[PDB]
């Protein structure tokens, strides 16, 4: 169908045990590492987010997506489309609190959510610290804007971490430059200045938080902060790895984490 289609949906495998979406300037293919362990106890669905590089920038409706319920509502129609009644999601960055989001519309279409790298807010304020002054913010949109190439080569080796020169650097640079620099810059806006963190005592659904100690974007106080405020049951691990983008960056460490969490209930 056309949602399929127009967010590049793949599902791999049948059968009820049952879905993986990804952040800010990649695509599906950041869960590369993660996939292949997952094939043969589950029925994998992966997808892409409206305004992914690898998705028709005709689609983009910018009014839809100025706020974040507009990707859940893409999720959910995926979710309807493909019949699955149940899943177990697992969000990366953006996606984990457009997980949350779409949770509390149809808690009933999710058993469990995996977080990597998520925060429900990125702005400090004095009882708050999310990691960016709004300051730092604006100069980083003044950079988007001014020159999306520059702004790309000189993102990705901080976003990534580790080796600036890594297989995975040059990955996120290529998927970040794939975007259309205006997309690119509103959607930035639109993440990077989201604030979720007053839904959080709605949740329902139980949600383990996964990061990397070393986060360009995900203060560690982010998370103990989603682990005090959610309303649901929910579990912390912080991994001795570097990195937003760690399941891709840095596997040998990072995936046999997410897999405990996926496989075992709190
Ligand atoms: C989520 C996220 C960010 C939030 C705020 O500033 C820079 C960021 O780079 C990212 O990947």
């Amino acid at each position: 169908g056309v949602v399929e289609e127009a967010h590049n949906v793949k599902v791999i495998g049948s059968g009820e045990a049952t879905v993986l979406g990804h952040g800010f300037g990649t695509d599906q293919s950041v869960w590369k590492h993660l996939v292949p362990h997952l094939v043969d106890d589950y029925r994998v669905v992966l997808y892409d987010n409206m305004g992914a590089g690898t998705t028709n920038p005709d689609y983009f409706d910018f009014d839809r997506y100025s706020n974040l319920e507009g990707y859940s509502f893409d999720l959910i129609a995926i979710l309807e489309d493909l019949k699955i009644e149940s899943c177990i999601f697992v969000g990366h960055s953006v996606s984990a609190m457009i997980g949350v989001l779409a949770s509390l519309n149809r808690p009933d279409l999710f058993s469990k959510i995996v977080m990597i790298s998520a925060s429900p807010r990125y702005v400090n304020d004095v009882d708050y610290q999310g990691g960016f002054e709004q300051e730092d913010l604006n100069q980083l949109f003044e950079a988007i804007r001014s020159n999306y190439k520059a702004w790309c080569l000189g993102f990705a080796p901080l976003a990534v971490g580790g080796d600036m020169d890594s297989i995975a650097v040059q990955e996120f640079s290529r998927t970040l430059f794939n975007m259309r620099p205006d997309i690119a810059l509103s959607v930035g806006q639109t993440i990077f200045q989201s604030d979720m963190r007053q839904i959080l005592p709605f949740v329902t659904v139980p949600c383990h938080i996964l990061q990397s100690v070393k986060d360009l974007a995900v203060p560690v106080v982010v998370s103990e902060y989603l682990h005090a405020n959610l309303g649901c049951e929910s579990v912390v691990e912080v991994i001795p790895s570097d990195g937003h983008l760690p399941q891709l960056s840095s596997p040998d460490s990072v995936i046999p984490v997410i897999l405990r969490h996926i496989r075992n209930d709190i």
